[PDB]
């Protein structure tokens, strides 16, 4: 059950006017494509907390990617649903090189070991599903994953939240099908073949509910024991299973590439007004 | 639980083309605007029949009223979610009035008989609510709400189906908040002040699933009791209330006036690709 909002003050929407004209600002599926402009914050802010959200953010930081965890949760801090219940899952093999870093009220951080082994980035899979399932689902209504060798520089915030999402990965989004890098060999269960494929999703930011993440975690991680079995490894391991997941089961919101970015490869063209979240060095 | 889709060809969404720059096609509450151009009715269709959706369709047909039976069932089967189950539920003061009208497979029709009473209006809110509430629950996934004095002439079909959505009043979806005609009056539970407002909702076609229509005209009607019990009855009734609940429950989809025009006093604007649901002389 959903209470009322309160009262409000804000501009009324206009409907021949456009926010954004530069954009595609909605999925052919009619699911929200998530740009600076699109929304009101504060009307979003109010929807999700009168249900009291709380957001799981999973990040994996094996071996010597525990140097990105301080700048990674700090920079979070600042940045990533401030304002609401926050739930910071760090999986690891190395407990004690977890940074101490200062958290805001109505955050916290769970510090889970996991055994070290491509193989890191395509577990995380494994990990989210089986079996994180029963504790995700008691201690937060949505899961956020998402790379660690990054750090935000401006808001994410509950505008992300939805069943379902993926982001626009920065290197594609102007691209045309056939260059995107999907796994293109028939004998793999991520095959693409050159006229299918909506967008490029990049494997370091997606999420939903609960429930939608660890169906999509485990149905990606099903695919990748097929694969293994088969003799064959995905040419972008886990992010060509999750471009295969997305393209048969649309994301209820995709999330433009401010929230994903490469300022050092890619600069900062005029249609990203905000660099959410972005690569560091590696 | 959601299949996949099966392999689709079409065209490749592009980011950085908008499907439309002449209106607003989201709102800041990240509900997509329905209009022609906006969504792939193949993907949509094939999402739905996934589920096996069934749709119910109430109109009432009191008075005089069961005269719009004919050419609105009839238009109906051409037009309405034509590929889907279809439940119509036709309220009216006379069973025998209601027209034989040759169904497609998968359609059905039942005729509900009600008790004759500005009050025929009012009233459809208390019908819907109680005690349709058990029936729906078991019958339908989706309920639409419309008035009966309408004809389809174009496409009606899943695009619209989400939680809760409702639809652009014709004759001000170009003006500003102060000019929409809701209740002004404090006394009424269905007040609006003149710095609040989204849109101007036509109360003759909202709809959802079947839980939050039941939310929406559960309150509604509660709402209409308190006014009647302080003397006071809403400038456009039943519309009254329904623009209050959807300014203070954000609908999570809306419908652009293709969903409800007026050729004889409105003409066909070029923002209009298509009239769909068009009001007939009464
Ligand atoms: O030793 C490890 C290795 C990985 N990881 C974990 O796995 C995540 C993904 O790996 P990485 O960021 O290197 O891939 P990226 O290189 O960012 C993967 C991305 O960039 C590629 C170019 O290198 C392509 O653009 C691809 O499309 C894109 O997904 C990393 O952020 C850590 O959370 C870890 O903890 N320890
Ligand atoms: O004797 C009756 C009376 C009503 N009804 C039922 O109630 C529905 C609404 O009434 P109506 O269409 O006259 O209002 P509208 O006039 O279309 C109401 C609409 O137009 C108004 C101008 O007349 C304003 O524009 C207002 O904003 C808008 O809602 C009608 O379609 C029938 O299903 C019935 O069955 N028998
Ligand atoms: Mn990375
Ligand atoms: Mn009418």
């Amino acid at each position: 059950f959903m209470v009322s909002l309160p009262r409000m003050v804000y501009p009324q929407p206009k409907v021949l006017t456009p926010c954004r004209k530069d954009v595609l600002v909605v999925t052919p599926w009619l699911a929200p494509i998530v740009w600076e402009g699109t929304f009101n914050i504060d009307i979003l802010n109010e929807q999700f907390r009168l249900q009291n959200t709380t957001i799981g953010l999973t990040v994996f930081a094996i071996k010597k990617y525990v140097a990105f965890l301080k700048l990674f949760l700090e920079t979070a801090e600042k940045h990533f649903m401030v304002g609401h219940r926050v739930h910071y899952y760090v999986f690891t093999d190395q407990p004690a090189a977890v940074p101490r870093v200062t958290l805001g009220t109505g955050r916290q951080l769970s510090v889970l070991e996991v055994r070290a082994y491509q193989d890191v980035s395509m577990r995380r899979m494994e990990m989210i599903s089986d079996f994180c399932e029963r504790r995700f689902l008691s201690e937060v209504d949505y899961l956020v994953c998402v790379d660690v060798d990054m750090e935000f520089r401006d808001h994410v915030g509950v505008e992300i939240l939805t069943p379902l999402f993926g982001t626009l990965h920065p290197s594609f989004y102007g691209s045309s099908r056939e260059a995107f890098t999907y796994e293109r060999r028939p004998q793999s269960q991520a095959y693409i073949p050159k006229d299918e494929g909506d967008f490029y999703y990049m494997g370091g930011f997606f999420g939903g509910s609960v429930q939608e993440v660890q169906r999509l975690t485990r149905a990606c991680h099903q695919a990748m024991m097929v694969d293994q079995a088969n003799g064959i490894e995905a040419v972008w391991h886990d992010e060509s299973h999750l471009n295969k997941y997305l393209l048969r089961h649309k994301p209820t919101k995709v999330l433009s590439p401010e929230y994903l970015w490469d300022q050092q490869l890619l600069g900062w063209p005029a249609v990203l007004r905000k660099l959410r979240f972005t690569a560091v060095p590696k």
